[PDB]
């Protein structure tokens, strides 16, 4: 028992993370097989990243201005090019530690792993959800582009996430590892602003049958709910609404409790409509909407990799 | 900016995860040069965890009868003996991923990272603090006992706590890494309870800074206060007493953003007998204990490891 938010075992990532650096320009890359993936803004100065032509910027370099650590060795960069937002620098080494992965691409409400890393170091790890914004609520700092965020299935690691920029309110944005930005978003220091957020229902209802499974219950009332009035509901309250699919994903948890799906949007219905009244749930006097329906699974029957 | 609960890389000590069997009961263990720490109980059955003898249960046991796996290599067993609620088997083989590292016994209020693991293999990473009552509030469930609770600094992995037993109110209690336990418990199935826990008001302290540094001050008014009459007020509202030793460890803080320690400890004061009136700092609805001080700076200036 307890419910913890909970990061992926960072390791396999970890052996992953070199540091690049152009010029004086220094980030994080990602190292599998002989390719490493970075950050196209590794190859701007200060002066650059107002209206960068990257393009052009990049045929002015070699390989060799490419200094690449691993550790404290250095790789020999021995090729390059640009796929959207990434650099990938062939190395002449074969990174020992590769993982079996993949590149995915993430939706809105679904969740990752972070390795916060700085000068191709590890800072440390923690959880976060894509929001429906494509925004992520992170913690990064000057130096941060190029950590990656990730989940794992088994031995697999399916990277989602690239880090590059923090917008004016505290949340993060970044592309995937094709290098296409998640959400409206350029890789330039200029006036940009993320769409207005929404609360993750799904996972929202996810993390109520965590709760039932704990043992904190109270909030059980005795009602059902159609899907459409609840979604009505919830739509008041800046709640994204609830699909068939959303209704599926949450079947397990259902059936492992006995609490039909509906019974449950009823009952956060009630939450929304009344409040907690100052009580907590799992120790949280807000609802929680970065566990999905998956994670809650995970957590609470020991899934291992 | 942004400010998580992060956990610690947890790839140093995923390389230190092995699985334990002993008859059927099989628990984790955490392999160091030539030895694997694990809990003592992994020699118990079902029957014998009510009032185990342990001493005699291990007299009956040879080096053959502890099973050792670390991935798909069997771990040949050459010694074994019993240090306090740890036992020790010596193994045939160092652990060549072996970190540097150090076994440290430490006090309430301070954090650390665990990895969860069951049948020697990682499942998620997250944070705790060791709570004044000698719990941690975990997530653990069956088989996870010899998961390890951990420090990073720079290269060296502090561990500071082995996984043991769960009590009726969903928090967990454990060992240090020679076995003895972290408060008034015993790893025996029977009546136990943990005393009434307290906030960590160093903590929370340190919290209100990491707010200030992102940006979220709105909780700071133009007073300041005594230590002793702070103390006064903290103690109705079961806050630890903050002693000189705290305002010290909370200088670094202070001195980065110009926030005297008793100017801070007169806005928590009004927190406390005023509420926070439905506003949030740093997301949460509740006042938050579980960063120190030193986790505040880590996160705060990317230190890495
Ligand atoms: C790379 N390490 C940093 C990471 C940022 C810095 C603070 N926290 C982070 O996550 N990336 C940048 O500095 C990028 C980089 C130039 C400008 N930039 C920004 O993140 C800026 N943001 C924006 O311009 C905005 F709002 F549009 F997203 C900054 C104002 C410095 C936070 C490039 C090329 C975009
Ligand atoms: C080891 N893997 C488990 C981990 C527990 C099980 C559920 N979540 C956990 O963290 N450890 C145990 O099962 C230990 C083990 C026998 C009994 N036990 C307990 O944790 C029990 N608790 C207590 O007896 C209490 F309350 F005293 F702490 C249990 C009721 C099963 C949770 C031994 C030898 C203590």
């Amino acid at each position: 028992s307890g419910f913890r938010k909970m990061a992926f075992p960072s390791g396999k990532v970890e052996g992953c993370m070199v540091q690049v650096t152009c010029g004086t320009t220094t980030l994080n890359g990602l190292w599998l097989d002989d390719v490493v993936y970075c950050p196209r803004h590794v190859i701007c100065t200060s002066e650059d990243m107002f209206n960068p032509n990257y393009e052009d910027l990049l045929i002015r370099k070699s390989n060799h201005n490419f200094l690449v650590q691993a550790g404290n060795v250095q790789l020999r960069v021995i090729g390059h090019s640009m796929q959207n937002c990434v650099l990938k620098l062939k190395v002449d080494t074969a990174n020992p530690k590769t993982p079996k992965y993949k590149f995915v691409r993430i939706q809105p409400g679904q969740t990752f792993s972070v390795l916060a890393c700085y000068n191709g170091s590890p800072s440390g790890v923690y959880q976060c959800a894509m929001r429906p914004n494509f925004t992520i609520k992170g913690s990064f700092l000057n130096g941060s582009c190029g950590s990656v965020g990730f989940n794992i299935d088994y031995d697999c690691v399916s990277f989602c996430y690239m880090h590059h920029m923090e917008l004016p309110t505290g949340v993060h944005v970044g592309t995937d590892l094709e290098g296409n930005f998640y959400g409206p978003f350029v890789d330039r220091q200029t006036a940009q602003a993320a769409g207005t957020d929404t609360t993750i229902t799904v996972n929202v209802l996810a993390w109520l049958y965590a709760a039932v499974i704990n043992g904190d219950r109270w909030f059980l009332n005795r009602f059902t709910t159609t899907l459409n009035d609840f979604n009505l509901v919830a739509m008041k309250y800046n709640y994204e609404p609830l699909t068939q699919d959303h209704v599926d994903i949450l079947g397990p948890l259902s059936a492992q409790t006995g609490i039909a799906v509906l019974d449950m949007c009823a009952s956060l219905k009630e939450l929304l409509q009344n409040g907690m009244n100052g009580r907590t749930i799992l120790g949280s006097a807000l609802l929680e909407d970065e566990f999905t329906p998956f994670d809650v699974v995970r957590q609470c029957s020991g899934v291992t990799f």
